[PDB]
């Protein structure tokens, strides 16, 4: 859970609290890209929005609806030995917190829901582009009138339709009256804790940016109904959404390695250092996004951003010796200390000063066929690189790797600008 909170802690209790959740199915990227963009680009000014951006991360990482079965059928009877049992308790505990008032659960769904059969794509069996309640009223909730809240949220979404076919409709599953499937799902659990609970569906027929657009419309519609004041730092249209999903400023930091751009990496990165004796899911990974991770696939390690494959790492596993903190380098004739794990911009040249006990391999530069070379003490320019060794498709970013005996002492990236 990630908090989107006012800067003044005192403002937390001055408006309602919403719990915003997506990615209970790992192949529904509208939902988890929307929670991602919300965390990255919105501000909550009073009250609080608690976000679990992706409920089923292992499944997201494999582009899979649910590796351990349908997580959204696990909110009623559940075997204590179910692999998702701990996850389910975390979620139910967030839902049932006295400080939470409302719950919004995002999904992507096939076709377009219509309450009357129109055709195979538009009918009551379909799920796309609807706003869903389990029943019209939840007595004892802070906001008991789910129906009114839903109708007003649908109004807000329908003020912004990209095409008429995308019109939102109310879907009331009347769950307690015999819907045994929905009785096992998240929002029904929430209403049983006297929370006002809603699900939004964006149609799988839509491109990702349009799915995310509609989820964000639903989030804003509901925040307005709750009177949780918010801002965002962008204009809400599909182009703007696309730009932010595919943002060149997105990065990932694996272990103590430098920040790497998410987009426009080469599809495969060879001889990539990873800490030994460390299970893949336990390798630290930081990002300015909230849906990034690593997953093992055969012998490779995939860098994932939602369902997008950003690169395939071909690792070599090695001790990460943390002793080397900085390296003396010259950049465009300007001498300076460079922290291990830095990215440095270069216009013309660089040079690494020799070090006792430390060997430098500039990846893409060579002066011999030594398999374990020392390339400190060379003045290096762009023309000196074999461009295929670049980290990026643009052939501008190069790895410098440092070794102390048989241990890995760190990496610095140079970016030619
Ligand atoms: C074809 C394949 N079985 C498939 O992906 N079906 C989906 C089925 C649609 C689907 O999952 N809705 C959700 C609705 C849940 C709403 C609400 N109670 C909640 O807890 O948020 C579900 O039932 O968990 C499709 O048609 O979009
Ligand atoms: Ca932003
Ligand atoms: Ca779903
Ligand atoms: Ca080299």
């Amino acid at each position: 859970m990630i908090e989107k909170a006012p800067t003044n802690v005192e403002d937390r209790d001055k408006a309602p609290h919403l719990l915003l959740l997506a990615g209970i199915q790992g192949d529904e990227p509208g939902g988890f890209n929307a929670t991602n963009l919300f965390l990255m680009h919105y501000s909550v000014l009073k009250g609080l929005v608690e976000v679990v951006p992706v409920l089923n991360k292992p499944s997201m990482l494999r582009n899979h609806r649910g590796l351990y079965g349908d997580m959204n059928r696990k909110f009623a009877a559940l075997d204590k030995n179910d692999p998702e049992y701990p996850t389910i308790q975390e979620i139910k505990s967030l839902i049932a917190k006295p400080s939470i008032d409302a719950v919004l659960h995002l999904h992507d769904g096939g076709g377009y829901y219509r309450p009357v059969y129109v055709d195979a794509m538009l009918n009551p069996k379909r799920w796309g582009n609807c706003f869903i309640i389990d029943q019209d009223e939840v007595k004892g909730a802070k906001f008991p009138n789910l129906l009114a809240f839903a109708n007003n949220t649908i109004e807000s979404i329908n003020a912004h339709l990209l095409h008429p076919i995308e019109e939102y409709h109310l879907k009331n599953t009347r769950t307690a009256q015999g819907d045994t499937e929905m009785q096992k799902a998240l929002t029904f659990y929430a209403i049983n804790q006297k929370k006002s609970a809603f699900a939004n569906e964006a149609s799988k027929e839509l491109p990702l940016a349009s799915r995310v657009f509609y989820h964000l419309q639903a989030i804003e519609g509901l925040l307005n109904q709750l009177n949780i004041p918010f801002k965002r730092d962008f204009d809400l249209n599909p182009n703007s959404v696309h730009a932010l999903i595919n943002d060149k400023n997105l990065w990932a930091k694996i272990s103590s390695l430098p920040k790497m751009p998410l987009f426009n990496l080469r599809p495969k990165l060879n001889h990539f250092p990873l800490p030994h004796n460390t299970k893949i899911p336990q390798i630290p990974i930081e990002s300015n996004a909230y849906i990034v991770g690593l997953v093992k696939n055969k012998q490779e390690v995939f860098l994932k951003y939602g369902n997008k494959l950003m690169t395939r790492l071909s690792p070599f596993y090695i001790e990460f010796d943390p002793s080397l903190e900085e390296v003396k380098m010259q950049i465009d004739n300007k001498d300076q200390m460079v922290k291990i794990g830095s990215v440095v911009e270069v216009k013309e040249s660089f040079y690494i000063h020799a070090m006792d006990n430390i060997r430098a391999n500039v990846i893409g530069f060579s002066v011999s066929n030594e398999n374990k070379p020392n390339e400190a003490g060379y003045t290096i320019k762009f023309k000196d690189f074999q461009k295929r060794f670049s980290l990026d498709k643009q052939e501008r970013i190069y790895r410098i790797e440092f070794y102390k005996n048989n241990a890995f002492s760190g990496m610095i990236l140079v970016k030619f600008v």
